[PDB]
């Protein structure tokens, strides 16, 4: 299926287990991947005929910046969710949220969790 | 399949749903792949059974420079067809647009559209 | 003299000489060196002897996001009046400021200025 | 399947066909995906339903840093083979080794291996 | 099934359509994915149940240096053949040969094909 | 004394010692640098105060895509000269002018020139 | 002067000014410039005319992993001490350390101090 | 003084202290610049009046490839001795010569050394 994507978008949040991680915050980054036709919005120029992907960066950034979980899983989970309920015309995605500078003692770029979710 | 990619060419265009968009212009990305058969030009070393990737970098220019839509699906859709419609070889391909600095208040890399098309 | 740095600050925001810039935003990056003394805070390990980064970057984030001005010049020469204005302790101070994504036609990186200012 | 990822670990260790690889070390990268449900921790926000990332962090860092092994294969097996013996969750995992400096006369940028397991 | 790679191999080569390419010579990059079962390697820690990464190597400078084709559709399909009829272990491999600076008037990061291949 | 600077302009062109330099093209890359006193500017927010980066741009780019020379000492001195009779108010320049792609057989980045310019 | 540079030391630590920085840890990274003449070690080839990189790189872990301040001030002036302390043939030296992940609400790539040091 | 530069240049090479280091080699990258006029070459683009790049860089593989020394400081002091003796045109060097894989344990981007040399 054809796909819109939003790569990379970065946030500062306060999500994480450790309660020290809610009071001193850190980055976040998300990719966002939504499946839809395009074929009638690139044949009709038309932008009814697809979705705003500056409203879709703005779900995100309600999620990672408006509320505070403790996983990144409820992150990922929380964006496919909204995506799902607010645009019938999406059948699929896939949400990457990217935790790079987590509490973890050792040489790494990034944890990350990944899920595609769809409707039943 | 076999395929032919051409990486990250940069354009600057004036595509965008919101006037000034058009009139200040932006810069717009594409990655190219196409699917077709390379054993007979890697066993013959004759371009003849290949496409020649110079024109597919001309092909993909023409529509991002040389035309001006609202929407990053109208240029992707418009470089499939003409991919399609020219070389009768190529039996799918993908195109992927990018809007790396799109006027959207926020963090992140890029948009982006892909779409796969092949003919019916 | 000793320096404290905040490298490649972005910031979203409206300022340019084209009235389509300030409608559609872009971003803008910062880089700030300020030059004092951190002997004293290096010795006693007391941050009161020193200035506080993170209160350089508030003062940036200030000029960039919540004021609109036609030149890059000014969000410069504002955000070096602010610093030696506010922090006796600093004796001068570089800004750069850059536009990496201006409507300039063309393949280029960046366009920026850079001043160096300290008190009479 | 939802995925958990660790990207680009680097530790220093002292695997290698050639003994002086074994003195003198070298860096190693990892490359983490596991796969497992990860939908009833996205609701819930309970960490006892995913795996933590910090333990998975742990279990590769013992083996590339606390063994010695001649090759990138027996690094990637033994990471594999401990995931699946520690977290029944888990269901498969991909593990990527990486040598980015290894003793090959030319110019590249790693070598590297890469395997998916899964119980019988 | 598993892979052993070699990712961004880079060779000075001379090949191309026009003579003064093959005057001129120009970077040539290679990625290289084989495919083969590592189980046994990763158990025994023998590197007789695996494929010397070293010979790989070895084997992509031979094609890209060693020998001028017009075409980088000739590059791959030569390193194709050439790793299935010497390692019998390798059941199907894919080669990316990478041309970073053709003679093409334009902004990009690079052209490239890729083949993948294994036995009748 | 404060600066304007354009970073890693990208341009195709012809020039280089050999013919077939001239016949097939590549790309150059040019960095530039101005000095001029940039406090009327900043204070005033009047660009009449300052010098239009636009214009420093399009200059540059007559210098490398309009014209051949064999040399890239001739591409750095020529947009010095241009850069100082059309403004008066710049002091000092420096132009770096950069052949990512020559014809050297090896393995680096780039080879280039740099040159500072005054008037007498 | 000559100089010897270790570039971009990654270290994890606990240093800060917040208890709860002093918990979670983060990155930390160290630039180390060295001055001294290396005229005498260059035509003899003894590295007792010199100073061994790998102690430098130690001297600095030391003082990045074993001790905890709260201030970055404080790390660059112990590594500097120490540094003219048991280098005698070397006669000035400057340190930047850099703190890529401060708990800093905003965007930017890191915040850093540097300073240079010699005897009196 | 104006400046030819070659950035980056990577070869593969043998020099170290440890035995095991002139066994196995490595990479060793090395930063060349060199100050001469060149505005007599800028005025009537002929090479005759600068110096030949590419000569620059075969005499930097020379040292780094059919040499092997136990220092890189050896490598530095003889690139320069040799430009000196062979380019009077040249007034003075900058050698920078990087070794990015030692045999440190630990984590950074690499060791150098720097030298600047002139006659007498
Ligand atoms: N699966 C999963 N595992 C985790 N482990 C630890 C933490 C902590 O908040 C810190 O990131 C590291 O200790 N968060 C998570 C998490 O969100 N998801
Ligand atoms: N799917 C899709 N959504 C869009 N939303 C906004 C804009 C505007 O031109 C600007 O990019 C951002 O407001 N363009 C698009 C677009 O082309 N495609
Ligand atoms: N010195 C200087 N020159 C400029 N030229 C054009 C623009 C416009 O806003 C756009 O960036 C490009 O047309 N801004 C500036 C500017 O701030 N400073
Ligand atoms: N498949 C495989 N091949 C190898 N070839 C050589 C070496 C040596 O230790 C050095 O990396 C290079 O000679 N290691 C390996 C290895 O681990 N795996
Ligand atoms: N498929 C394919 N197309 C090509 N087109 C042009 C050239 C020329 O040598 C230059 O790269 C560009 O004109 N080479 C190729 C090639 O190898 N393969
Ligand atoms: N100083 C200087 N040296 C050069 N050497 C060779 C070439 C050739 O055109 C190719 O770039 C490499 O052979 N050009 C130059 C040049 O412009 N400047
Ligand atoms: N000069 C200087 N300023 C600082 N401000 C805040 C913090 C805190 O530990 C956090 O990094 C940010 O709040 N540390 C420092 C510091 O070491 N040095
Ligand atoms: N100044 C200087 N110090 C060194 N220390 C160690 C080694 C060894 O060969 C390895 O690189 C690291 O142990 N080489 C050097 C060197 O050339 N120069
Ligand atoms: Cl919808
Ligand atoms: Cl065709
Ligand atoms: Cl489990
Ligand atoms: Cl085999
Ligand atoms: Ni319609
Ligand atoms: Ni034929
Ligand atoms: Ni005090
Ligand atoms: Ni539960
Ligand atoms: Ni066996
Ligand atoms: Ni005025
Ligand atoms: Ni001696
Ligand atoms: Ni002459």
């Amino acid at each position: 299926m054809d796909k819109i994507y939003i790569h990379d978008m970065e946030f500062y949040g306060y999500h994480g287990v450790f309660p020290e991680e809610n009071k001193l915050g850190q980055r976040f980054k998300v990719d966002l991947t939504v499946e839809l036709d395009l074929k009638r919005a690139g044949e009709s120029d038309d932008l009814e005929h697809s979705v705003n992907y500056g409203e879709l960066f703005e779900l995100c950034r309600k999620v990672v910046e408006d509320r505070t979980y403790k996983l990144v899983e409820s992150i990922a989970e929380n964006i496919a969710t909204d995506i799902l309920k607010q645009y019938e015309s999406i059948s699929r995605c896939t949400i990457k949220v990217i935790k790079p500078d987590p509490p973890i003692p050792g040489h790494y770029r990034a944890v990350a969790v990944e899920i595609t979710r769809e409707r039943p």
